[PDB]
């Protein structure tokens, strides 16, 4: 048993709801919350940008260390950062981004980073502003994530869409 509440059931693992990420990851404050980074972490916008503003800018403080240190993550890569006031932990992941043309097969590499964590609050990856289509991005998300993974839509129209098509 946990803590997330409201969400439709999509497979053994998958959950989804309509969601800001940013309000669940303060209400529930789970162990690890995903956000949508590029290899450089620079969290200007789109789900990085939301996390990044609600952690005061912390997380980008951070993250501008870690870069300094190890360079830039890989497209398809990861790395555990602290969660600041909104998790535990932060799972930075970089989908490919297909408004940069990055191989959209990557996204599979991507959600793999997600099995290394048992539970995990999540945005679509690639979604949004990383311009993939979102329901592709849920179809990998459940053939390639079998940990247990909590899905935000942040917009209410697309929620609507990913579910009556879900198969
Ligand atoms: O949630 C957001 C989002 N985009 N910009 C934001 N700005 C502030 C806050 Br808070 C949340 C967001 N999405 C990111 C793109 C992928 N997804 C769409 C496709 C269904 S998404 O995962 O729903």
């Amino acid at each position: 048993v946990n803590s997330f509440s409201g969400y439709l059931k999509l497979t053994d693992n998958v959950y989804i709801k309509n969601a800001d990420i940013v309000e669940e990851a303060k209400k529930v404050k789970p162990t690890v919350v995903v956000n949508a980074a590029n290899v450089y972490l620079k969290h200007g916008g789109g789900v990085a940008g939301a996390l990044n503003k609600a952690t005061n800018n912390a997380m980008q403080v951070e993250s501008d260390d870690y870069i300094a240190t190890n360079g830039p993550l890989k497209v398809g890569g990861s790395c555990v950062l602290s969660g600041h006031n909104l998790a535990k932990h932060c799972l930075h992941v970089v989908g490919p981004n297909v408004n940069k043309g990055e191989d959209i097969q990557l996204l599979k590499s991507a959600y793999e980073n997600f099995n290394q964590h048992e539970v995990l609050l999540a945005p679509l990856l690639s979604a949004g502003i990383f311009g993939a289509d979102p329901i592709h991005s849920l179809r990998v998300c459940v053939d390639t994530v079998r940990t247990n993974v909590y899905l935000a839509v942040f917009d209410k129209n697309l929620y609507d869409k990913l579910v009556s098509s879900f198969l």
